[PDB]
């Protein structure tokens, strides 16, 4: 049987691929041009030689079934796999202009060519399979290029979209052509014309859109079944194509272009190893195909192609190889004002990269051969194969190779400075560690005798790319580009520890790379503000469902299951009957279905009983009990021509179907309810990354520019941005609670389960948990993280109450949150009403429970604050005048605390974690945050990092001495909260929130009670 042999060849075919892949990698040429040689030797071989001719003719000759049936949907399919989808979705209307429009005028040019030119005399619809064949690109050795050579990503994903969206296409029109050409078909009508298009363009999306709806779905309720999840993405793809092309007729390439797209959209629902494994998974496949598909045009090209091929015909093919570029420059010329005004825009230089770039692939190879083993005997077979190889073969050689060279020639390989400079600082760093290293080496007795002349040359690392007004001016530009730097590096290091996603990251760093080629320019809250903002159709969606949704536990489902049940019959004997107008169907069906309409009419009865008469007040059960009434009057007087019979067939069949939908509205709520978080997520991560990198970026240039000028301007600039976008975010919450509160909940629930698994890679390099278990912890870890992609996508804003419950202060102790939860006094405000203003005397705390506060107020502070802030906190502790105003923005909400019920819970309340102590820690550590920062900023620790780090200390006891000593072998960091310090020695005086320098091995204070002294420390994370 073939089944066994095939597979040999198969082998053969990729031991053959592996061999020209590897001895001519550093050749210019590539390697399938190899493979094509390959092939034709070996077919020369068989024409020849019986013995290997017996083998080879059984298996080289492939039927138009399997080429179109699996290997096109394997190459279409990993091609789109294997794509950026964002940035795609990005350019999606350029790149789809150009692929459709340009495909089709170039097609019909290379026919109207092909029909001129040739002497073949072809019709029409060959010289369309023929231009179909032509226009089928593969550009994957060029995207190679433009992704190592310069940030071009642009021009990269807008040409690997092209080729994709045009060898679909290209597919499509080969397939409608092929059936005129050699399946030929009686005069089909304009209408029958018009289904067939829409079948194969419009069906096609459709069906791929639901099958990968569906899978991606299944897929999120998986945990910890990497196989499984392996299995049905691929059965998924081929199910797909199968059902789509052959039993549905609708176009499979299309659906499994869409499948793939959206598969590789939703990468979170996919645990990480699957998405890695099926990444190498298909490449390999599509590298398999390419082998294959090569190997048979050498084979049979050499065997019965060629010998029909006179001098002419390479005359011809050099024509159609000048034509073909010329054609697909001119269309890049033509739509060049449409795609210049949308969308990234086509650069005069990028037209030409595009032009040159258009390498044909296996696609059109594949085709040709599908066109050949349907000619059979025919010239036009060989013709079609001759010219599509040669072709393929003239890309491959003259554009594969002199790309390179073109692109220097353009100017576009030259790398920039700034990633030279960045490249050469990363080497020497490299370079120094390696010298540290190697120096360390020598000193162990067990390597002394190494011969370090090998090592130092086997471990070497070479660089791969080996006060006048005009001077002010000169500075200004230089600090802003430091700035714009210092921005780019605060993103990246924000997404190397997870603050943020993937897609915020590539667009703040779009944004700050943008920004910088643009004079005096920085990144603007206007330009973001697009992020954030949400398209107004799905609000408006929300709005107008929620008015249409607005008598046990299940009286309600038992009705919707009993219409889901009763459907099969109404939709199939009423359109099975008229085939069948066996008995005994019909005679169950009658009295059944009858019978069911009554059990409806009588539990809709039970229920007006259960509720009163009142039941028929809902607008929905007038319906219902219309169409109960409709049923009633035709069954009744059926009981008692067609036209009188039809009444029911189709009339009540369309009838009973509309009373479902009153389901499917709450379902449609809970997914417009997930586009906006969608959207909202997005918005919230870019903006709070933006003022993260704002603040550090702050502290930084701080140091960094001497200029006082300069400074001063800079920080005004960074602190005018970061308020707008804050304000703009916190109006948002106020726009939409529950989705917010979703997010939010989102976000923490992740952080924590991060910092988890930190926690356990610490433990295992530690030793202190083995090797083992920590792969089940983390198992644990991972379906839990898995758990939140499927977390309501709204959830209810608590009641204060809870908000109160949860203060870090109040927390831990039920006794205390009942006797504080007695006190507190709600309070409400107006727009603009102040709550406290500056230097006022001290009243009590404000807990904010709902809108937006300003803080305006001397250290110059200037901020908003939001829900679950605690704000008057230092008064009540210092007892002193207020530092800041504190305005309300929107419709403000707080709990008040009055200054006499906090000194009487904090004399009541005073176990170990004293309620003072824990009100003075959430004070030390606002306050101590940015001291550290200004301190470490220079250094690798985060914002996030200071403040977890800080989390560990402890508020000193600071009663058994007035002077403290301080061992720096045990202890970190020394902060002063509150209270006059000096130092023993030096006696120097410090009476500010400090940080304590190290020299200072001991404090000393005093015992007078106008400023208690409150000292934060941070200890070591061994003892003590
Ligand atoms: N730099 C700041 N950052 C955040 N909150 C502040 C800042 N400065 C002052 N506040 C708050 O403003 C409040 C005004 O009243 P209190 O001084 O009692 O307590 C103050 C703090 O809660």
């Amino acid at each position: 049987a073939h089944a066994p042999k095939v597979i040999v060849f198969i082998s053969g075919s990729c031991l053959f691929g592996a061999i020209s892949r590897s001895l001519f990698k550093k050749l210019p040429i590539p390697y399938t041009v190899v493979l094509l040689i390959l092939g034709a030797i070996l077919g020369v071989v068989a024409s020849n030689v019986p013995l290997v001719e017996e083998h080879t003719r059984d298996v080289a000759h492939m039927d138009p079934h399997v080429l179109l049936q699996i290997f096109l949907p394997v190459l279409i399919f990993e091609s789109a796999f294997a794509m950026d989808v964002h940035t795609f979705m990005r350019s999606f209307s350029q790149v789809c202009i150009l692929a459709l429009f340009g495909l089709v005028v170039a097609s019909v040019l290379t026919a109207v060519l092909a029909m001129n030119l040739f002497n073949y005399n072809w019709n029409f619809s060959e010289a369309m399979m023929f231009g179909a064949i032509m226009s089928a690109t593969d550009p994957v050795a060029v995207v190679a290029l433009l992704k190592d050579l310069g940030a071009s990503k642009q021009l990269g994903t807008i040409i690997e979209g092209e080729s994709l969206l045009n060898d679909g296409c290209a597919i499509v029109i080969f397939n409608v052509f092929m059936k005129m050409v050699f399946f030929p078909q009686l005069t089909s009508t304009v209408g029958q014309n018009v289904l067939y298009f829409l079948q194969v363009a419009v069906a096609g999306p459709l069906w791929g859109y639901a099958v990968a709806k569906v899978t991606v779905f299944f897929l999120s309720h998986i945990f910890n079944d990497a196989l499984v999840e392996i299995t049905i993405t691929l059965a998924a793809t081929y199910l797909t194509y199968y059902i789509g092309d052959i039993w549905l007729e609708v176009s499979g390439v299309l659906a499994v272009v869409v499948l793939g797209l959206i598969v590789n959209a939703e990468k979170t629902s996919i645990s990480p190893e699957v998405e890695v494994f099926l990444h190498r998974f298909w490449e390999m496949l599509a590298y398999l195909a390419n082998t294959l598909i090569f190997m048979m045009v050498g084979v049979v090209v050499t065997q019965k192609a060629l010998v029909a091929v006179d001098k002419m015909d390479w005359f011809y093919l050099i024509i159609l190889y000048l034509a073909i570029t010329i054609i697909r420059g001119m269309v890049i010329s033509l739509f060049s004002p449409i795609l210049s005004r949308i969308g990234y825009g086509l650069t005069w230089r990028n037209a030409v990269i595009m032009t040159w770039g258009g390498l044909r692939g296996a696609v059109g190879l594949a085709l040709a051969l599908v066109v050949e083993n349907l000619a059979g005997n025919d010239v036009i077979g060989s013709k079609f194969l001759f010219h599509t190889a040669g072709i393929v073969v003239l890309t491959l050689v003259i554009n594969a190779t002199t790309i390179q060279t073109l692109l220097r020639i353009l100017g576009m390989s030259d790398i920039s400075i700034p990633k030279r400079l960045a490249m050469a600082g990363a080497v020497r760093r490299i370079h120094e560690g390696q010298n540290r290293t190697l120096n360390m080496l020598k000193s162990d007795r067990f390597l002394a005798d190494a011969d370090w002349d090998i090592a130092t040359a086997a471990c070497e690392i070479s660089d791969p790319y080996s006060p006048s007004p005009r001077e002010f001016a000169d500075m200004m530009e230089e600090a802003r580009l430091r700035m714009l730097k210092a921005e780019k590096i605060s993103y990246w290091k924000q997404f190397e520890h997870g603050m943020l996603a993937r897609e915020a990251l590539r667009l703040l760093v779009q944004h700050a790379e943008v920004a910088a080629d643009e004079k005096d320019q920085f990144i603007l809250v206007d330009d973001l503000k697009k992020s954030w903002q949400i398209k107004g159709i799905y609000p408006w969606l929300k709005r107008k469902l929620e008015d249409l949704i607005s008598h046990h536990m299940a009286f309600e489902v038992t009705i919707n299951i009993a219409i889901v049940l009763n459907i099969v019959p109404i939709i199939m004997e009423f359109v099975v009957q008229d085939k069948m107008a066996l008995q005994k169907i019909e005679d169950a069906l009658r009295i059944s279905n009858y019978v069911f309409f009554v059990i409806y009419a009588i539990e809709a009865i039970v229920k007006i009983l259960g509720l009163g008469r009142h039941y028929i007040v809902s607008h929905w059960n007038k319906f219902d009990a219309f169409i109960l009434v409709v049923a009633l009057v035709d069954i009744i007087i059926a009981e008692t021509s067609s036209i009188k019979v039809v009444k029911l067939f189709r009339l009540l069949r369309g009838l009973r179907m509309l009373r479902l939908t009153k389901a499917l509205i709450p379902k449609l709520i809970l997914v417009v309810n997930g586009k906006i978080n969608n959207q909202l997520s997005l918005g919230y991560d870019v903006g709070k990354g933006y003022i993260i990198g704002e603040e550090e970026v702050g502290k930084i240039i701080d140091r960094m520019v001497d200029n006082k000028k300069i400074l001063r301007e800079l920080k005004h600039i960074s602190e005018t941005g970061r308020l707008q976008v804050v304000k703009e975010l916190g109006l948002l919450q106020r726009e939409h609670p529950g989705i917010a509160v979703s997010v939010k909940t989102r976000q923490a629930i992740r952080t924590i389960l991060n910092h988890s698994r930190e926690t356990i890679h610490e433990l295992q390099g530690a030793g202190l948990l083995d090797e083992m278990e920590a792969h089940k912890l983390e198992l644990t870890v991972e379906i839990k993280m898995k758990r939140l992609m499927n977390a309501p996508s709204s959830i209810p804003p608590p009641p204060p109450e809870n908000l109160l419950k949860n203060v870090s202060w109040l927390a831990g102790d039920m006794k205390l949150i009942d006797f504080i939860k007695a006190r507190a006094s709600l309070l409400h405000f107006d727009y603009g009403e102040v709550i406290v203003r500056e230097g006022d005397e001290s009243d009590g705390l404000f807990l904010i429970v709902s809108g937006l506060v300003k803080l305006y107020g001397k250290s110059v502070f200037e901020d908003y604050l939001t829900v679950g802030n605690v704000i008057g906190e230092m008064g009540v502790l210092t007892k002193k005048p207020r530092n800041a105003t504190v305005t309300c923005e929107t419709t403000v909400q707080v709990y008040f605390i009055t200054a006499e019920d906090m000194n009487i819970a904090i004399d009541t309340f005073t176990l170990y974690p004293s309620l003072e102590y824990r009100l003075w820690r959430v004070v030390a550590i606002r306050i101590a945050t940015p001291l550290i920062m200004e301190q470490m900023a220079f250094q690798g620790w985060t914002q996030e990092k200071v403040k977890l780090h800080l989390e560990r200390g402890y508020l000193v006891d600071l009663a058994e001495s007035h002077f403290q000593f301080n061992i720096d072998a045990t202890l970190e960091d020394v902060i002063l909260i509150n209270g006059t310090a000096y130092n023993a020695h030096t006696r120097e005086e410090i009476r500010s929130p400090c940080l304590i320098s190290r020299t200072v091995h001991k404090l000393t204070f005093q015992y007078t009670a106008t400023e208690e002294p409150r000292l934060f420390v941070v200890r070591n994370a061994e003892y003590n």
